[PDB]
């Protein structure tokens, strides 16, 4: 768990990915799949896009960042009570979809990149170590479902 003052540094920084949730949204996308191109085959939607400036111009690429970090934001301002939240991914992602718990740490690592890339000397030390348990927090607890599920891999 985080104490009160890492979570209050979580949402501190959180604030400026609210102040432009679509292009933090798009980056965090394009990292993903451009460092990690396996990814871009779970998309039907997406699998078309060879090139960055392909990646770049797509709206619908920056509309599905919008509705993956304003997930998170929601479960973040939870601060750790987020288990009604949580069921229908990792459902979802165990059945379904079946993405490894390795995406979700491909794309934690993306979030923390973009942060330092859009707000470089702005992100610090202190600020860094919460978001990145905060993070692990919720990688964590969908690892437990996955278990129970028994989505192996
Ligand atoms: C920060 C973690 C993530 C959050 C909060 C999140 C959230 C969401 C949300 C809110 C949706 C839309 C639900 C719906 O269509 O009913 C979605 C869909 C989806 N997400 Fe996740 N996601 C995350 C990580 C990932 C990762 C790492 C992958 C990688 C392969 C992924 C693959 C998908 C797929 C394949 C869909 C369905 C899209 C479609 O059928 O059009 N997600 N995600």
């Amino acid at each position: 768990g985080l104490s009160d003052g890492e979570w209050q540094q979580v949402l501190n920084v959180w604030g400026k990915v609210e102040a432009d949730i679509a292009g933090h949204g798009q980056e965090v996308l394009i990292r993903l799949f451009t460092g990690h191109p396996e990814t871009l085959e779970k998309f039907d939607k997406f699998k078309h896009l060879k090139t960055e400036a392909e990646m770049k111009a797509s709206e619908d690429l920056k509309k599905h960042g919008t509705v993956v970090l304003t997930a998170l934001g929601g479960i973040l301002k939870k601060k750790g009570h987020h288990e009604a939240e949580l069921k229908p991914l990792a459902q979802s992602y165990a059945t379904k979809h079946k993405i490894p718990i390795k995406y979700l740490e491909f794309i934690s690592d993306a979030i923390i990149h973009v942060l330092h890339s859009k707000h470089p000397g702005d992100f610090g030390a202190d600020a860094q170590g919460a978001m990145t348990k905060a993070l692990e927090l919720f990688r964590n607890d969908i690892a437990a479902k996955y278990k129970e599920l028994g989505f192996q891999g």
